[PDB]
């Protein structure tokens, strides 16, 4: 395995950190590990990003910042404000994707209607 520090350093100093990690994953690289898994009942709302763990039976709940490429790389977030959607919150990851929470949050978008992940929880 490359190891978390080797992967995160490679992405952090890349001109495009998101593309560096996606290309690394596509190459067969081991996902970033040591995301902070939360103790929960799996009876929550199943919403994507929440003040407290909200995993349903089809999700795992994690500490938000631990699942954010930009937080883990200690680099600026790519928006005008440099605001992080995940920091200080809990993130629900479909169990089928929970081996790679950083890649999941990087690649996916929260539905502004139901507040669930588009293409997963979202039933709009
Ligand atoms: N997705 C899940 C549902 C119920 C229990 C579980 N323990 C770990 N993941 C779980
Ligand atoms: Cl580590
Ligand atoms: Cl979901
Ligand atoms: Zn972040
Ligand atoms: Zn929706």
């Amino acid at each position: 395995t490359m190891g978390n520090s080797t992967v995160l350093s490679f992405c952090a100093f890349a001109v495009d950190a998101a593309k560096a990690y996606k290309d690394y994953l596509a190459s067969g690289g081991q996902p970033i590990t040591n995301c902070v898994k939360m103790l929960c009942t799996h009876t929550g709302t199943g919403q994507a990003i929440t003040v407290t763990p909200e995993a349903n039976m089809d999700q795992e709940s994690f500490g938000g910042a631990s699942c954010c490429l930009y937080c883990r790389c200690h680099i600026d977030h790519p928006n005008p404000k440099g605001f992080c959607d995940l920091k200080g919150k809990y993130v629900q990851i479909p169990t089928t994707c929970a081996n790679d929470p950083v890649g999941f949050t990087l690649k996916n978008t929260v539905c502004t209607v139901c507040g669930m992940w588009k293409g997963y929880g979202c039933s709009c």
